[PDB]
């Protein structure tokens, strides 16, 4: 039925597309904040406050990771899954860098830790661009959903 088409298009939008977009957006926001806290721990002088912040940053990393893993269970085939797979590769790359940064910040200090982040921009930028492309895919899905919904309501003008 034309009316069930409206309901299903709406349900896909409200219960699949929007939660995807909200989730990826929130993960990107958290990742971006987490990234700045990695630089934020470098001017720090007290080694116990450095330790603390790295622990908190690692907690956020795992949250990001858990959210990514959960989000990857919802991805649709095609460009999104492909993009998400790439993102997970760059995420693992970046968390490998991050674990090296943390190990180096905890051991040698910010002077020797800062280059890990500074020289690994291509690793982080690739991660960022995967989020951007993923957000682009979901933005496209949202607008395509809205077009579908608006289209399916044409039956009510009959
Ligand atoms: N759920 C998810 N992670 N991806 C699919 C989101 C867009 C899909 N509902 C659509 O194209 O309508």
């Amino acid at each position: 039925s034309e009316l069930d088409k409206i309901q299903s298009e709406l349900l896909n939008y409200t219960d699949d597309t929007l939660p995807a977009m909200e989730n990826v957006d929130a993960i990107k926001d958290k990742m971006s904040y987490w990234r700045r806290t990695q630089f934020a721990v470098l001017p720090m002088k007290d080694e116990a406050q450095i330790r603390q912040t790295i622990e908190r940053n690692n907690r956020v990393q795992a949250e990001i990771n858990d959210s990514l893993v959960a989000y990857g269970k919802t991805v649709w085939p095609g460009e999104e899954e492909q993009t998400f797979k790439r993102l997970m590769g760059n995420w693992n790359a970046y968390t490998a860098v991050t674990d090296q940064f943390n190990q180096t910040l905890l051991t040698q200090g910010a002077d020797d830790a800062y280059p890990i982040l500074a020289n690994s921009l291509s690793t982080f930028e690739a991660l960022e661009s995967d989020f951007t492309l993923l957000i682009g895919i979901l933005h496209q899905a949202m607008d395509s959903n809205k077009v579908q919904i608006l289209s399916s309501v044409k039956t009510l003008n009959s």
